[PDB]
């Protein structure tokens, strides 16, 4: 299985390219277009890397690049815990998922925030709301006969359902799942009482038709809780979750404290 990894919201965690050069990963997903919808004027937030006024980070396209040259995958992060985003109508969906691909996809704008690569896809890191991105993901993946070619993840919170991810999950256009077994004390991993992830894992993977990877926290510093220490993830987490045909790997919240820890590194060679 693979490794996914967010960058962007950490300036202090070096750059795109570093990221997907560093040979730990499968997918960057890129985090975040943090404000969208509802008529507001999309914009990225990739918090210290570089201010997005007036495109101030299309630079990112020679990270995005570097990444696509290593056949790493980079989605397009959308929503995030901070932005301002949420969703008023199917046309409204529909206008930012066109937004999305004109600017961050293969669509054409004067504008793209990250400059003129490619983006592979997008994720769905929608922590309030929910209501109309089944209409987002339809409209995204119009593309899949249109295109180019856009791979559609979700990041949804542990507890089943997810009441921001559901509606989207519904639509069964996600290829990724990642979901975050972490600051949710109901279904994180814990190793004396495993029963909670393994049910909880057992339900997602059952629920969707999606390649499934266990998100966590890179570093305890990452996470409230739910971190798990790498050996106990490879000794007790992904001999389990390897059972599910569904399983893809893991996903790291974020590359900062993944530098930090060398989670990453520790599990690559079990993932």
């Amino acid at each position: 299985g693979g490794i996914v990894v967010y960058w962007g919201q950490n300036g202090g965690e070096g750059t795109l390219t570093s990221t997907c050069e560093s040979g730990l990963y499968q997918i960057v997903n890129i985090a975040f277009l943090s404000q969208f919808g509802g008529g507001r004027r999309p914009q990225i937030n990739l918090a210290g890397h570089c201010d997005p006024a007036n495109n101030g980070c299309r630079t990112v396209s020679d990270g995005i690049r570097a990444c696509q040259r290593r056949g790493i995958k980079v989605m397009l992060s959308i929503g995030g815990g901070a932005g301002s985003y949420s969703l008023s109508s199917v046309q409204d969906a529909r206008s930012v998922a066109d937004y999305i691909w004109n600017n961050f996809l293969g669509g054409r704008s004067s504008s793209r925030p990250l400059g003129d690569a490619v983006l592979d896809g997008v994720d769905f890191d929608i922590e309030h709301g929910g209501a109309y991105y089944d209409a987002l993901a339809r409209r995204l993946s119009e593309h899949n006969r249109g295109g180019k070619k856009v791979f559609l993840s979700a990041a949804p919170q542990c507890p089943f359902p997810d009441q921001s991810l559901n509606k989207a999950l519904s639509t069964g256009l996600f290829d990724y799942v990642w979901v975050q077994f972490y600051n949710n004390p109901q279904c994180e991993f814990n190793s004396g009482n495993p029963s909670n992830f393994r049910n909880s894992w057992n339900k997602w993977t059952s629920s969707f038709n999606a390649k499934f990877y266990v998100g966590l926290p890179a570093s305890p510093e990452a996470a409230g809780s739910g971190y798990v220490p790498p050996q106990q993830l490879i000794n007790q987490v992904l001999p389990f979750v390897k059972r599910s045909p569904k399983y893809g790997g893991v996903m790291l919240w974020d590359r900062f404290n993944d530098l930090k820890t060398k989670y990453s590194s520790k599990i690559k060679p079990s993932v």
